């Protein structure tokens, strides 16, 4: 079962230790509501060794599997710590009643792999420039597992 794909940009300013993630849009998201579609919003957690340093979240787009956001978020990450953090991006379904269930999840950062690592590395090699990339969303539990694997 495909969960969907998320587009975001990454920008790192080395002198200011400023990390900017713009949630651009998502597409082909999993349908999460019986009798409807999904009500997606996107969480961003800045992590460091299990602990969460800071959280952000988009607005909610109701009744769509293909939401457009273009919402920007900045994080203070000093130069010396930028290869020690994880930027965890989660698409969830909003429900007025009950816990919001995650659709899928991905993380970028040094410990990441494949296209996630490539996005992260292209950001670091191209300072002050926003790099946009698509990511396939994965099962929350699998991502949570890999976040424990240090390089
Ligand atoms: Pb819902």
């Amino acid at each position: 079962e495909k969960l969907g794909d998320i587009s975001f940009s990454l920008r790192y300013v080395p002198t200011a230790g400023k990390l900017t993630v713009v949630i651009l849009e998502a597409k082909n998201l999993k349908k999460m509501d019986v009798g409807g579609l999904s009500d997606p919003y996107v969480k961003i957690h800045l992590m460091q060794n299990g602990k969460r340093l800071k959280k952000k979240k988009t607005t909610i787009k109701k009744n769509t599997l293909n939401p457009y956001y273009n919402e920007s978020f900045s994080f203070e990450v000093p130069f010396e710590q930028i290869q020690k953090v994880q930027v965890v991006v989660t698409v969830l379904d909003y429900d007025k009643i009950g816990k919001n269930d995650a659709i899928g999840k991905v993380f970028v950062g040094y410990n990441s792999t494949g296209a996630e690592l490539r996005h992260w590395s292209d950001m670091l090699a191209n300072p002050r420039r926003p790099i946009a990339q698509w990511h396939t969303l994965q099962v929350e539990e699998e991502v949570d597992a890999m976040l424990a694997v240090k390089k």
